[PDB]
């Protein structure tokens, strides 16, 4: 039911192009007929060929049988070229579809599963499916006027001898059966390996050389026999199956030996009689197994099907700003994270003056970095308010609230293109070259990058290759400076701060943050003691706040979280 | 050029393979077996057709089902042999390689492994050495499989009718050069997609991973649209793919079918067709058909065979990497703990500032010192050269009167004890993380205690199975502060008598840490101490602070007359 329902759900998807299906479809009757033709061609050459007629051996089959192959040559051709142009088609489509959904995705969606998971469904999975699909329409088809044209055929020139293979038929497919059903280690050792590299300081010290030396012996000789196992099992199964068929084909030949039979039987008839039955356990095999990879077709776009009918983000906002310098306050806000049921935030009252850089410092694991993801509208909260120039978050478009955003963090993603167009990425356009390439230099990021070949117009190539921890944070603080955005929200706490040039990071700050609302997860002590107001999170709650005249005594946890790092 | 890149590679692969030739010689012989069948059952058209049909029912009925079951029999032992044995000789030299390669990763400087991730190592010795033997294991099997065919196809070719054999012969060759200018014209661009596909990954990874700048900084277009542009290129590529084979395969049976035709155009005519009867032709030219496989699998080995040597290629540089420098000779039972920096200098590899510069410093046995100083600066370094994890540049560190880099790094190395917050917790039970790779030899009274010591056991009995409960699956269920005690217990045991603390990544907010305090208050009692010092209860107790910055040290003295004196210590008194 759900297998066939998923292919309908699908199949809109594909009826802009079933005009390359049918091409195909008659592109290959006209193939099995081709190869049904040459095994026909078989009794002429034996019988009427020593029949003391040369006109045949000469005549009908040297251009009969090159006749047939260039109809046989081009059918290939053209089927193949048809199926692959709608292949292409839908795949593109699914890869684009998913794209464009996955993208519009909430927070929540990449939280649950893998980058990879998802990538592999744009990858393979929308692959599998028409390839599994393709070849499923091209078995039915191909192998089902072959296997039509060949028992043609065989009753023709001989019913005595097709009637006894059919007889047979049935205990042998009950036969293939019960044998064809009788058709963890790898997570092991890349677990035995990597958390090896893991440890490979732990290692050297403790000498645990030989302890993981024999640990992997194990494991990887544990796989090694899993390994020849599924073959062994795969390599028995068709040579029985073979036999099978070779005994019922045998006892076939024992009953054209009757006189009855025999006579009937010339050198030829017998000779496309039997090369006719075997023709057709190749697509007997493709015929009995088509249906499985249909299934697996079906079973991997329900799975993009599930994520298709996900849904995307909710955009209800209808207020638009154009650029707000303005304050962002939490008004009692509360927030717990999707799955989980403890508040990642409790009752939480924060200010963020226009102007203003508020630090806030916390414990790693605490909800400090929450605020900031809150404010970007990355999750709605449950209870309480946020206002960003005196109106709700949920009131703006969420294109124009994240407009006023800019995100600075080492761990910002750095797409695949030039030095200057991650810079003014998505809007490069709009900034000239010397906009950007002043950037560059405010940031400190020039010093590394006339290093470069080419300098600004140098790509990062091959998924980021090329920079440095460092090299990335000084990138995401030209692109914020360029942008110049009213809300500054900057992640130190995946900073990487020990760097061969940490003063040119902490100017740049210096720089960025000035004059401009900036709302700091922070880690390090001198982007902390120059900020306005700063803020201790512990838990889901702040536990005490304070400025210059209370930076030098802080009523709660600030001795101890500012004598830690 | 690659034929002898390829063949160097092989003759380099065959110590690995060579303890399993008796495996091979066994598969290869039944491969022999395996070609033979098919080429005895051939011939048996002959006697069925000249005989059989010339008028004998004995030929058909008795004995031609029989030989022809028994003919199969043997095709399904000699395939499932070969099989059998092909698939034990690979796994085996895989494994092997896997071992080889683990070993040598274990044993290589540490630059090796801040600079790679450990992914790329970890996939490429998987992935590689199953490659090798896949591709090996397939051209062995053809060359033996199909070149005996084509032998005992040719020889009965030219016992049945000498005379079609050798048109088709002469006419061998330039059906060969067609053929394979066909081919090498068309079908060789598998690498073009593979590159547009790699298009398809990023834009997709770059977006998926990057998800969130993409929302903030509004690039939905610039994604979409690049992915627009991508995936159709890949669509493209994947039909320039197919019609590369669409176009290829069909002209090149064609080239063998006017060969054929050509030999079937001279079966017509006398001075051949006489001798001969109708029972011959289909066995000749059955065999001709059957020699159109072997000659495609044939012809199309080396492409398999240099395949697997390039990936074997890739397993043989990471072991010709070289090893941690390893000379030292000299070995210590229980070393006192005299280390003394004398005029070090150093700087981490590719970097151009030195992370130290002139040190010299004093750690006399059974005391402690506290290197304090702005973060990101050496005082981390220091440690690490302690442990030989980097040689210095220029200068001499000692231990009881001899430089690192004399003694045997496993010797150094079991006289250093590092404990920190980010220790690894290997995934197995409490008590084999406190004995890591020593649990031959100490005690389970030895390790109770250990436990105890180290102020571990309110968290350790509150354990699912307490003191025997698995930790680890990557640490999940053990926290900072609790990591640092496991750290100790483990210093504790084994009672190492240099002791490398590092409280700088240590969390000072943890429920227990007056219990953290005892616990390394009692540690260090013995041993020569080198604390990377964040802590008041350490610096209160230290012997002598020596402050960092630059990797330069400024001011050395003790925690009191540092205050004294007031001068830059007590700037940083100030600070935290
Ligand atoms: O698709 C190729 O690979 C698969 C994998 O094994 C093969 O099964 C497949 O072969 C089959 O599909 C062939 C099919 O089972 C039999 C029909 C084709 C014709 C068989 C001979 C007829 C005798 C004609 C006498 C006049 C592979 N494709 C090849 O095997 C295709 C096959 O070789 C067709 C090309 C044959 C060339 C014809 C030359 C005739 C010369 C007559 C002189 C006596
Ligand atoms: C007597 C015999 O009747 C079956 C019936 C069902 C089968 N269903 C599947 C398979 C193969 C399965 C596989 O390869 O996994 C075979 C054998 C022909 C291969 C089957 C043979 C047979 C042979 Cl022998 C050769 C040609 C035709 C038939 C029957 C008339 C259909
Ligand atoms: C006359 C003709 O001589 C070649 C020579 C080299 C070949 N080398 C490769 C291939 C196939 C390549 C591929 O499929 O990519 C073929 C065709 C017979 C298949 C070749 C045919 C021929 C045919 Cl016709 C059939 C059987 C034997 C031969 C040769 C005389 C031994």
């Amino acid at each position: 039911l759900s297998t066939w329902q998923t292919f309908r759900r699908l199949w809109p998807t594909i009826a802009p192009f079933k005009a390359g299906l049918i091409v195909a479809g008659v592109a290959l009757i006209l193939n099995a007929a081709s190869d049904t033709f040459m095994l026909s061609l078989l009794k002429p050459l034996l019988d009427d060929g020593f029949g003391k007629t040369d006109r045949s051996v000469l005549v009908w089959m040297p251009l009969v049988v090159i006749g047939l192959m260039i109809l046989r040559g081009i059918t290939s051709y053209v089927s193949s070229y048809c199926i692959s142009w709608v292949s292409g088609k839908v795949v593109m489509t699914m890869r684009r579809r998913l794209f464009g959904h996955m993208m519009g995705m909430p927070v929540s969606f990449f939280d649950k599963q893998s980058t990879g998971t998802l990538l592999s469904r744009i990858t393979y999975d929308s692959e599998q499916v028409a390839s599994s699909s393709s070849g499923a329409l091209i078995t039915v088809v191909r192998e089902g006027a072959s296997i039509i044209g060949l028992f043609i055929m065989m009753f023709y020139y001989s019913w005595q001898l097709s009637i006894i293979l059919i007889v047979l038929a049935p205990i042998v497919s009950i036969a293939i059966r019960v044998v064809s059903k009788r058709f963890n280690t790898m997570g092991q050792v890349t677990t035995s390996a990597e958390q090896m590299l893991k440890g490979h300081k732990e290692v050297l010290i403790f000498g645990g050389q030989e302890v993981e030396t024999k640990r992997f012996d194990k494991v990887s000789n544990r796989m090694r026999l899993q390994g020849m196992k599924m073959v062994s099992a795969s390599s028995i199964s068709d040579p029985i199956i073979q036999l099978i068929a070779s005994l019922a084909l045998a006892f076939v030949l024992y009953a054209a030996s009757f006189p009855s039979v025999m006579d009937s039987l010339t050198a030829g008839t017998i000779t496309v009689v039997f090369s006719s039955m075997i023709a057709l356990m190749r697509p007997l095999k493709s015929l009995t197994n088509v249906n499985a990879q249909f299934q697996r077709g079906m079973a991997a776009c329900q799975t993009l099907f599930t994520i298709l009918d996900s849904e995307q983000e909710k955009d209800e906002g209808k207020r638009v700003i154009e650029r707000a310098t303005g304050d962002v306050e939490f008004r009692n806000v509360t927030f717990t994270y999707p799955g989980r049921d403890v508040p990642a935030l409790r009752n939480i009252n924060l200010k963020i003056p226009a102007g203003k850089t508020v630090a806030l410092v916390g414990r790693s694991g605490s909800g400090k970095s929450t605020i900031a993801s809150l404010i970007t509208r990355f999750y709605d909260i449950d209870e309480g308010e946020i206002l960003m120039d005196g109106h709700d978050l949920r009131e703006y478009t969420l294109a124009s609230l994240r407009n006023q955003v800019a995100l600075v963090s080492q761990n910002v993603h750095l797409f695949n293109d030039t030095v200057a167009n991650n810079i003014a990425y998505a809007r490069t356009e709009q900034y000239s070259r010397e906009q950007i390439e002043e950037a560059a230099r405010m940031a400190y990021a020039m010093d590394f990058i006339n290093k470069m070949d080419n300098g600004l117009d140098t790509v990062i190539g091959e998924n980021g290759v090329l920079l440095s921890g460092g090299q990335r944070q000084r990138i995401a603080i030209a692109r914020a400076l360029l942008r110049d955005s009213p809300i500054l929200i900057l992640d130190e706490a995946t900073s990487a701060l020990d760097t061969e040039s940490e003063r040119a990071i902490q100017a740049a700050l210096d720089e960025l943050q000035k004059n401009r609302t900036s709302l700091v997860i922070a880690h390090r002590l001198s982007t902390i003691e120059k900020a306005d107001e700063i803020v201790v999170v512990e838990d889901g709650v702040i536990v005490e706040r304070g400025t210059h005249n209370d930076l030098l005594e802080h009523r709660g946890v600030y001795a101890q979280l500012h004598k830690m790092q």
